[PDB]
């Protein structure tokens, strides 16, 4: 494809080179499968092993870990390696220098978008939209009208951008998503549901990535809020009103019901479930699959679920469950005449 | 921004009027965000302070609520503030009525689309299928054969409606949303998994609603049907040949499994499992994450779940768990001598 | 509509006729709603009651069955009805018999197209992209860059294939599902994010399925692998990464996290959720909503999970289950002296 030397690669990372800085570099690779032509990285010492066997050219290593690769000539030296190949995927990723807009998407003609930016076949945008400079939007994706896409978005395929919603910059959204849809407001009477019209909007953030098969709704009256920087795997639901705060990270098939809000720095593994009308404070780790149901006011880490049970243990286990609430435990633990 | 009367909107929700009837409002707002010309309703004596503290030119209330807001003049007395404010919504709800047929549309000749119903762009119809009157399809979205859609029907972008699935009246399905989806028919033999067709449909009943990124497949013999007034959130999975009965709701994130049979009345909370071929009986209300494998006989609420836990508890919950079943329970209740 | 004569069928299925050979049926159908021209299937005896009330025309019938059928005087026999019961499903399933490239679709001159291959309306396929002989790309649906379809291939509308991914023969995947979109790769730094960018692709094997609104992410470095026969139910999450032995099931609404292998011939039920960097062996069942977060290194049934409860039960049973960390289990059982 298309080479790097080392010394590039290394003063991109701005870390510190070792062996000759002009050897060619094709790709990044992990340490199993990674060839001559490729770049690897070390994280921690746990790797070691792979490492001194890995058929790679090079190494992104922590200084501490080079003294332990004799093995090896050519390395990167940096505090934090993981960071420094965070940083050379985006060199390696073939990218898409695409602008201008295609024929077959209709751009309704009071729209704003920037000469910069692409629009795909058959993508539709309405009134009063604006998309900002470098901003990708793929084939097939619809902008509401009032919806306002900031600058180097990448919003993908089957998108729906609705609700007015507002989106900052470096915002990327991919595919099957929908942002400002309806969400569910039913008022019940004569047993029946008379549905809520949703009134609100989103706004969304700057730095803010959403993943495919997502829902995150409009608010009923003001407004669903995705602070800077937050992070959210594929299908995830995102209530009506919810407000997540900075730099969250929600793992995929989270679901957060209406109204709630969840603080600074919180990280969520995949499908928790929040209730409504509750707050998480900052800092609060979530571990899968747990059940939120009353607020959360101290920082910490917090788990629901039972762990696995080899089957039949497990049917003796929930048979033995069933029969804690007829065992008074504690006046027993100092029962003793 | 159009504008209307306090004491039309009184009149618009059967409602007693109370200060000056000629009063502008361009909008419905939360009790926090409401401006002079803003309409707001207090619900329950909970939201007082907020109510007292709140700058909305009119508000929504009870009479036994009126009495406690004397720092207000402007009212509209109903006797359920939250269904007036449903209502209301939708007078303020930016309302669509465009019609016809966008020329980039692909329709079947055979297909009956009346005069009234608007199908958006890129929309494919196929043979035998009926729009009926002002119903609304938007666009990119498509209906295979013999799909028939009723009146007054809103359907939404990137919808897949398949498998002559049969919608009747006042019927709204969000986007990324499959109706009548081929379902997870599969027959063991040899190691191996033989796909089994799916030869049944779909009969979505009136007045009800579909979130986005749902899944509702159609039988695999006979029909899926949800009944009149079911409501159901986003990420849902309807599997083959279920059937929910009359306003049954049901959140974001439940599973309801192959041929089970789901009650009148029911109540579904957020990610509900529900396992294969079993009843539910009608008025049952499951709570979140509720994990359903035997038949439900009686109405009334059930749960599955542990708490959630602070990280340590929990693992020293969970290691107490696992030694449960060893420990003789109901025989040492009972021992006293 | 189309008829056929039973002894054909009967032929089609290797199987034993008993009866008029010469009898038209235009269907399969359920015991219950079966009528003369419907042919039907009796699957053990749980179901003889049933059968014996259908006004089905024929029965497909094991011999120890039509033993107990005199009822009945039109049967197939066969040594497996289900799996004969399979086969027939496909007679009677419609052809989608269409061959040829929509006007409404683009397609970049590089991309090599089948003229046995159908592109529905308003596809979009990229660069160096293959589509194998007979597949079907339904309306909507986009190919990115790199994308490979192998022969016999069925993929509905509003699917994205990207991540330069590469699919086998006989690959069926359904509406709304995104192969191979970016993996959840974040980096740490400074209480904020930093986005890995994903450089690897996904492997998808012959005669695999996938649901609708399923997200299977691009690998990190290395490939997200699908063997062959693999069965995917709808709403599912398969992180980067993933490696998903051949002939495995995975039901509906779950989710596998990134980097975590798991072996031939296992079956998640509806809505597990399996941890990052595990390993599951061959083998391995686990029931609805099982939490798998060490590895499984042995074959066998393994579950998660309460009971279902009525909710007061429910309250006092988790309060208890919450006294159960202070109280020593072990140490009471074995209290005697």
């Amino acid at each position: 494809v298309q080479q790097y030397r080392l010394d590039e690669l290394a003063h991109l990372v701005k870390g510190e080179l070792i062996g000759e800085g002009s050897l060619q570099f094709s790709n990044l690779a992990s340490l199993e499968n990674a060839e001559v032509n490729h770049l690897t990285f070390v994280n921690g010492e746990k790797h070691l092993d792979q490492a001194k066997v890995s058929r790679a050219g090079a190494y992104i290593v922590t200084a501490a870990l080079k003294e332990h690769l004799p093995e090896k000539d050519n390395f990167i030296i940096v505090d934090n390696p993981y960071l420094a190949f965070a940083i050379l995927t985006h060199v390696f990723d073939k990218k898409i220098s695409s602008t201008g807009i295609e024929s077959t998407a209709r751009i309704h003609p009071s729209a704003v978008i920037s000469e910069t930016a692409y629009i795909g076949h058959y993508v539709v945008i309405g009134e009063n939209c604006v998309v900002g400079d470098n901003t990708v939007i793929q084939s097939h994706t619809k902008l509401d009208d009032n919806v306002e896409v900031g600058k180097d978005c990448f919003i993908d395929s089957y998108v729906t951008i609705t609700g007015s919603s507002k989106l900052r910059d470096r915002v990327r959204i991919h595919s099957s998503t929908v942002i400002g849809g309806e969400g569910f407001g039913f008022a019940p009477y004569q047993g029946k549901w008379h549905r809520i019209a949703q009134l609100g909007s989103v706004l969304i953030g700057n730095d803010v990535r959403i993943g495919s098969n997502c829902s995150i709704d409009r608010g009923a009256l003001d407004n669903t809020i995705l602070e800077d920087g937050v992070i959210i795997d594929n299908l995830v639901q995102i209530a009506h009103n919810v407000h997540i705060g900075s730099n969250t990270a929600i793992a995929a098939k989270c679901g957060i019901a209406g109204s709630t809000k969840i603080g600074k720095n919180c990280i969520l593994a995949g499908a928790c479930g929040v209730a409504g009308h509750l707050s998480i404070a900052d800092n609060v780790t979530l571990t899968g699959m747990s059940m939120v149901t009353k607020n959360i006011s101290e920082a910490g880490t917090y788990s629901s679920g039972t762990g696995l049970f080899e089957n039949n243990h497990w049917k003796k286990t929930i048979v033995r469950l069933r029969q804690l609430a007829d065992v008074p435990l504690t006046q027993i633990t100092k029962r003793l005449d």
